[PDB]
């Protein structure tokens, strides 16, 4: 109809409740399953669906055998109905390519799928389903995005990308885009020493991504932008309560404006909503690995450095697998405010589990509630011991 | 368009000719289905369509060793075409949880799901296909609700859980929805004892509920609700026609106020159309186990404590297993009156069948007619050798 | 919209062109078919559809072992897109039982489906997918119907029923319904002694039915009826060309008002398009079994005890198994005429192939061309052997 | 709504970006995917599609057997969801056939199956889903079509047919169809001595085929139509850069008006965009065999007969096997031009795979981009190992 706008703030987060489970892995292991990771939840007006970047094959097919790889000419970015597994039969293919990012403007959606090799990647924006724009790989290294979904207000959708290094400098640019076509781009700005895979929300004309600054922090990056300007800003969540993963043991204080060291050159996608005492940051539990899952409430994280936890939820337990994690809302749903929402990919396989040859995942998610829930722990739930 | 109100009474129960039947297990056999139990059926304005509690699974599949087991994180609500198996492909998962119940208001339908650990357990309530509202346990033990359709009427849409105890008194509440938000709730009242799993239906601005007392009654008991004034009462059917299992054997005279004794701690998910003269009793035929099937025709049973049958249907012989058996209509069909409905779960595997680790079901279901219609008995239809 | 009237002929007749071909058997030796058999075509105001009567289980699957039989309570009529195969995830059930019929108004759709034991059946008429009129036996002999579609005319949508002997004399009736009621039912009058499925079709406000006299005839019996005044005749095709199954060798003199002999108590399912000189007769060529298809041009067979063929057009081999054929039209194409069209029931497995244990079936169908087109054979397709 | 008018002209090809890939092989290893061959893409005005000849079983099916052949009775035209796989479950039927063609005029579709033995073929026009026209074969020698999408200008649609000698002079027509019937139909006129499977698009109300000089040529035939006129002309493209496969290797003048000579009976269906400088043609980069696939800048091809490459894009490795290649083009898209696209077929299995016994193919495919973007290969991705 009408572009949406972000006009309404966030509700209280008191809790969290389930939203949708697929148990893909389970359900796989005697179906038609595609194999999958980097998945992520995205609405339009009248729906919300799973996403993700299938990898051209099923779990139990024979070439399921070498998926822990990341880039090949067979992956897509496919949406699937809300809480069903990613079938051959029921998965739709937005765009070809081994990267993602995805969002309706209130009118349509617009998808983006990067492919290419390392050197010679290439970006290309869909809108109302068709090609609109490309934009060629500027750094040779990697081109790559959210692998979760942007955000809209008034038509334009900004979208982060970063090419370059992943151990060292890398450039990262602010695309703003309206009906698929670029309006304008930016390169990063503020303090943030390294972006990748932003997970972001909006709220008051407001968009918010939290990232994964891969190269030194073991707390988050942010970046705020503002759509209607088209700038943004940029620095890392100050709190001591470290986010990324893997990550050192929580500190006293933590660092506004640079990395918090300690870990190198690794990280994981997560996300976190940033509102005053309103604010609940996700992580693994396991600070070595992609184990276990929890939302931790630390009221001002964004801009207090001793800032620490005052409430908290279980997601997964540290005795299960996790995996990324980020950010969506439905902008669509009734009411006075936006209800944030999250998922977790709940990867399965390699590296962790070996004794198989793939690696997939299934998803998780949840939104905020103003009850105080009570709690449960969500595993993926398959057995590796059958596909063997 | 406006929401649906109950201006209908009943149309005459002279038989009771097939409406569905999915032969699930049959098909399942050979095909992905998936693992299910607490099935049911609801009609939207357009469709009518099958329901249950997915176990996360196929039936061939590896996981559905253990499916025995009543509540996991891998249970889902999903519904599937009228007839249809649920298959991994054509199911539909309209909420995340272990129990539940769904009706259609005229406008659009809601759904609820329960999930969480035995004492922190939590409801949430979908509108249009929307998380709208949550409700913590309120007694810590495994809040539970009807596992078959809700009924509305100009909006309101009533809805029974229990929290507490299976075997003594326990805590439940009739919540009055609309929109999915929560206008009311009541503690329950009147003399039944204990409440479970309430099978409903509306007619003439009335919704009656016949309900499952695990704790000590072999009668039915029978919630009342008037969803104008959003009041309710509840009693047990009078009749000496026993309804529950396991069962005593029948006596001449029942009991309209107190539990019938004979047998506790266990039950039945059941039903009956209670409608003076024209009134229908389904009941397994076996008094010790779900086996069996059949309607009986039992003239004022509710107020009747010593009414005994004038007609009746056999369903299920006794030869093959049953299950669960609610109630549903479709109020948006033609005519000047609401043709009453059931289903009744057939179940599959555990514990009665134990050469296989796992238990399912498919469903048939039936409507009245008023011609006195030629009987048939309608089983499961699979052999459990095949799947050995 | 409005209920479709039947104002206009049949097209000119100078052959047939390949309309739909589901290769179900072929396919379904690897992939999720159900088994199948007594199938039709039938097209509502925007889609033309694939009908059958399901055996409730895949071909492959462990259950196909029986199928043979005709009746069973894991039978239901299904249908499914053009040239598709009946699969688990496609086929959309219309109603349950094992006999049918179904045809579209113009409005919405009715179905018909008849289960039961052999001595209590009953029919459930369902219009726009939902169930109105219930029929009990009248006889207590396999209440039967037409396993093809019904037509339509101004809303009055007549049926041919049969109960009672196959073998003997039986009651037939005639029943006009309009949206789901019975406006009127009459019994069988005219010469026809034996009436079972008929094969129907419309123009200019009339319905011909070709049926199958089980009992004594070898000639088909006709049934005309007037849908406005709800009055039909019957008597036989009079031409020596015979078209039932088995039969005796044709004669060079038919019988106009008594079934022909030769052949006692069997039959099949069969159609003509009886059109003065533009009158075409369908056949199995084999006159023991039903083996291979044949179209023959026979100018005035309806009314010349010695009509023989002008022209033909072999439809399958008599090398390759055939079965049933019915007649339909889709009443909703452009045109100034109604596109004569028809099927045959490809059966495979028992009794004719017996290293298999099932019995099922693929589809193909023709439409009238006014073009001489050159012909092709159209087999099943499927090597038995595969499936050993 | 309207009939759409080709108003535009082609946008200025830089590169091309990757558009869909179904990778049907792979994902068909383990799940039910149709053995195909002859696919092409073709748009609705609010969907893009893939079409193949389906060979009626799975691939993994025990009937894959024998696939090699291009014409039995078990063949189809279907369309299924861009960039997915053809499953039996979500392929839909066009019509019956063994060679075809279609394409949406803006109102509807209009799609062309061509059936029978080899000496007595005949075509079936489809409009609206509808059997509307047929046409007998005119020299009883394999009546075949284009095989990838025809185009509309005003609601006429000009279809290339041939039937004949693949080996010597044929009998090539040009048939003008609007809504399904024969406005017009000329004879091949023009210095193009032989003419199979045209490859065809539209701009600014002409349509330009290239074509498959089957008997001679091992550079391209192309006709040009004038939709409006109704009338058309032929040559060959003047470049040396030869486009046909097996082909000799490429001169230094090629030839504009007979079959550039060299290699006899034998080529593969191909495309190119003929638009002045913006000229790009298609070609496997073996001379020997369907190996490899690149698009080459070749400005003006069409009329220079010394015009070579000025920049190119490699799709397909020659250590990978490609396939037939042709155009479409999204007609209903945003902007000022029509962005060429096309399609690769990259077959799999026999002949030149014999460790299988079926031949089937995946898909690829390309639409350009004004940018001058990174290359990368797509290769089908499947491991024949596999499926031994
Ligand atoms: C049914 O369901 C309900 C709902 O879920 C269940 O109840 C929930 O229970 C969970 C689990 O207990 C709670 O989660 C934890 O929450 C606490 C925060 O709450 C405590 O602290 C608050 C703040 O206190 C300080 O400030 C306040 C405010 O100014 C001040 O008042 C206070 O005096 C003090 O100065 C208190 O307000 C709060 O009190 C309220 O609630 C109590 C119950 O929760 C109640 O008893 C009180 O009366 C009062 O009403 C409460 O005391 C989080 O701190 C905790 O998170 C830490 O712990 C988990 C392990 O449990 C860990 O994984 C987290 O990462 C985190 O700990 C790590 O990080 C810290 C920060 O850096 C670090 O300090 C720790 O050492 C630790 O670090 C190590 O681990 C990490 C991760 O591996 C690693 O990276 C580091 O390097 C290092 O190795 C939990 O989130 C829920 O809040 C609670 N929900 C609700 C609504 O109640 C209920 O239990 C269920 N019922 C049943 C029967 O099962
Ligand atoms: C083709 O299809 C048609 C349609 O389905 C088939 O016909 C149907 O046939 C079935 C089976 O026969 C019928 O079902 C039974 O119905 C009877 C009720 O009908 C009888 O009783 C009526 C009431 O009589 C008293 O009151 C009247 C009224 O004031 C008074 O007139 C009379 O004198 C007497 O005082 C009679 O009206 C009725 O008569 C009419 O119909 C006759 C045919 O039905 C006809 O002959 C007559 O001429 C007249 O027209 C008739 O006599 C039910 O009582 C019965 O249910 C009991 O039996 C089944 C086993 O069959 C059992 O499973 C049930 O639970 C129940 O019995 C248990 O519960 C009782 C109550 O507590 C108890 O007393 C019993 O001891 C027994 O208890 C034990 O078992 C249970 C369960 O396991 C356990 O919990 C207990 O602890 C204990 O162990 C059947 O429902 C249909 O009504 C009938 N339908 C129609 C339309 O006719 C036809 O047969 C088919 N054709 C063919 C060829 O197959
Ligand atoms: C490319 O495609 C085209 C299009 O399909 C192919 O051409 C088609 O070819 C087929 C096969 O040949 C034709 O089918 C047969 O048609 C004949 C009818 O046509 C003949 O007879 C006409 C009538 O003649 C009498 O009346 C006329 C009219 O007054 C009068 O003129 C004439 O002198 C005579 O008095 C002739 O008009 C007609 O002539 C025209 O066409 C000729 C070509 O067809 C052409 O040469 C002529 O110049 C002229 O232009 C022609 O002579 C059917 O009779 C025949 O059906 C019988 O035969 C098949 C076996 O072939 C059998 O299965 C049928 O059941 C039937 O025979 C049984 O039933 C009879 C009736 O009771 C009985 O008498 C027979 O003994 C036999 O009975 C036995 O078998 C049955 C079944 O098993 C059993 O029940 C009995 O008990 C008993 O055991 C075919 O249908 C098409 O018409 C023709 N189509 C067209 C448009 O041309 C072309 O061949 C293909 N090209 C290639 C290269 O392959
Ligand atoms: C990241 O991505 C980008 C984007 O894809 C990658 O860059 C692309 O790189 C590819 C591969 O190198 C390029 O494709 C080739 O393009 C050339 C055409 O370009 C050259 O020639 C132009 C024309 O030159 C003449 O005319 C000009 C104009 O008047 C005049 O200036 C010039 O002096 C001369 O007189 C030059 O303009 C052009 O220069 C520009 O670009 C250069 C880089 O490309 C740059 O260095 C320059 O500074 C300048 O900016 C350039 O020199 C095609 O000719 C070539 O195709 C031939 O080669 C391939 C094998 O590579 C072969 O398969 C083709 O079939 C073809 O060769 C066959 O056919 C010929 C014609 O008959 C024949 O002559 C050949 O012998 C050969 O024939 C044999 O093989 C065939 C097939 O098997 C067989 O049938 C025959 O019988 C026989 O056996 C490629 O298409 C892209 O253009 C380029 N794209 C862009 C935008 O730059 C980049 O590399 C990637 N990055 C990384 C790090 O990987
Ligand atoms: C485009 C791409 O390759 N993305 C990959 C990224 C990058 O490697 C890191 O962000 C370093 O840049 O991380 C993953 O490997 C990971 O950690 O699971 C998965 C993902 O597929
Ligand atoms: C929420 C829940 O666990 N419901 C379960 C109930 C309760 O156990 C009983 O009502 C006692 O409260 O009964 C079942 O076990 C049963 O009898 O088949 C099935 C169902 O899943
Ligand atoms: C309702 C029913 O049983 N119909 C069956 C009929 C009847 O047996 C005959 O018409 C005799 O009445 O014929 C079949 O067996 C047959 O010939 O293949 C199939 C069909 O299922
Ligand atoms: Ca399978
Ligand atoms: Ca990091
Ligand atoms: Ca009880
Ligand atoms: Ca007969
Ligand atoms: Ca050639």
């Amino acid at each position: 109809r009408d572009f949406n706008n972000l006009t309404k703030g966030l509700c209280t987060i008191n809790s969290w409740h389930i939203y949708g489970k697929d148990n893909a892995v389970r359900i796989g292991e005697d179906s038609d399953v595609l194999v999958t990771r980097e998945p992520y939840v995205s609405c339009d007006p009248d729906e919300c669906r799973f996403y993700a970047l299938s990898q051209g094959t099923t779990i139990r097919g024979k070439h399921s055998n070498g998926t822990i790889h990341d880039r090949s000419q067979y992956r897509a970015l496919i949406s699937w109905p809300l809480s069903s597994p990613p079938t051959v039969y029921n998965s739709r293919v937005e765009c070809i390519g081994w990267s993602s990012t995805s969002c309706h403007d209130g009118k349509t959606r617009m998808s983006i799928c990067i492919s290419g090799p390392n050197n010679n990647a290439s970006a290309v924006i869909w809108y109302n389903r068709r090609p609109v724009t490309e934009i060629n790989t500027w750094a040779r290294n990697i081109l790559r995005t959210q692998e979760s979904e942007c955000v809209c207000h008034n038509g334009v959708c900004p979208v982060v990308f970063t090419d370059g290094s992943a151990t060292g400098p890398a450039e990262t640019r602010i695309y703003y885009f309206k009906e698929g076509k670029i309006l304008k781009w930016e390169p990063l700005a503020g303090t943030a020493k390294h972006i990748e895979e932003c997970s972001c929300y909006g709220e008051r004309a407001e968009i918010t991504c939290t990232c994964r600054d891969n190269w030194q922090g073991s707390n988050r990056p942010v970046i705020r932008i503002d759509p209607v300007a088209m700038t943004h800003t940029s620095q890392y969540i100050c709190s001591p309560v470290l986010t990324d993963n893997p990550r050192p043991n929580d500190p006293t204080v933590g660092k506004c404006n640079d990395p918090y060291p300690g870990n190198n050159n690794n990280g994981v996608k997560g996300f976190s909503y940033l509102d005053g005492v309103n604010t609940w940051l996700g992580r693994t539990i396991s600070i070595a690995s992609r184990s276990g899952y929890e939302m931790l409430k630390v009221p001002n994280a964004l801009t207090d450095d001793k800032s620490k936890p005052t409430q908290g939820q279980t997601i997964v337990l540290n005795t299960d697998w996790s995996g990324y994690s980020g950010s969506f809302m439905d902008y669509w749903a009734e009411g006075e405010c936006y209800r944030a929402c999250f998922y977790v990919e709940l990867i399965r396989g390699r590296p962790k589990e070996d004794k198989v040859w793939w690696t997939s995942n299934s998803i998780v998610s949840m939104c905020s509630s103003t009850e105080f829930l009570g709690q449960w722990d969500w595993p993926d739930g398959a057995k590796i011991e059958y596909f063997l």
